């Protein structure tokens, strides 16, 4: 649609021109900047083909679907399913290339100080969003749960 | 792998830390994470277990909601850890790197992600395609044997 095309064109802050042009320049150095740019146009555009990807996998078995008459809940929850363990195996292949990146382009030591640095951020984090989880999740299950029971009380209370 | 080694390692008086003990620490912590994960999962579910009792929800709708809930939640938990990895690779990056280096690094992960996106889309059309056309073939079965009563 159109608005999707408007809110993106207001929202580009690079192109493939310019991608293109920082990774052939006749500049012998590269600095963080332009190394964070050009990786996060690549996160971006990795993401975009493995959607595209996805939607083909959706597409093909579409047509079994059809072919067999098999009911929607059966194919959205294998479809749910097959999606998470699609991501859980690109999240593997990034963090190999996360890792391959680090060493190719640093030197073999970093300042001890900077690794723990880094290292009491990400483990502030994960309390922090296991913390949300506890209470997000367990409010979604409990008025799922407390709905669909109230739903079974009333089927039961009517035999 | 112990809490007593890592914690040694972490407190180690050298100045500068190799890749060896950074790749070991971040393997304990990755795995540290996904055990306590784990247990918030378990606390969430422990909860709603009160109001199945209290409802008298049969299992079958317990389960098959509990699983997807699981799924949604290490969905999220992998986007995290994604985050995180990405967090760290950008701190701990050096300010300046020689271009020609950059564009190596850059061709090979450009033809893994290529090479990666190829094999997917392969083994994924055929979980989903043996998992699809058996039950569907059971389901036609199973139609057959109801019409011929
Ligand atoms: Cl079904
Ligand atoms: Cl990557
Ligand atoms: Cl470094
Ligand atoms: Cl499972
Ligand atoms: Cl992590
Ligand atoms: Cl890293």
């Amino acid at each position: 649609s159109l608005s999707d095309e408007i809110n993106k064109c207001d929202m580009k802050k690079y192109t493939a021109e310019e991608i293109n042009e920082m990774i052939n320049s006749s500049n012998e150095f590269i600095n963080r900047n332009d190394m964070n740019i050009i990786f996060s146009y690549v996160h971006e555009s990795e993401r975009e083909k493995f959607k595209k990807v996805e939607e083909n996998i959706f597409k093909f078995i579409q047509s079994i679907v059809e072919t067999y008459k098999i009911p929607d809940e059966y194919k959205m929850r294998k479809f749910k399913f097959a999606h998470f363990e699609m991501q859980g195996y690109a999240l593997k292949q990034e963090k190999f290339l996360l890792e391959y990146a680090f060493l190719s382009l640093n030197g073999k030591l970093c300042e001890r100080k900077k690794f723990k640095e880094v290292l009491e951020y990400v483990k502030r984090e994960w309390i922090e969003f296991r913390k949300s989880m506890f209470d997000v999740w367990k409010e979604k299950l409990a008025s799922e749960f407390r709905e669909h029971g109230e739903m079974l009380n009333q089927k039961r209370k009517l035999k």
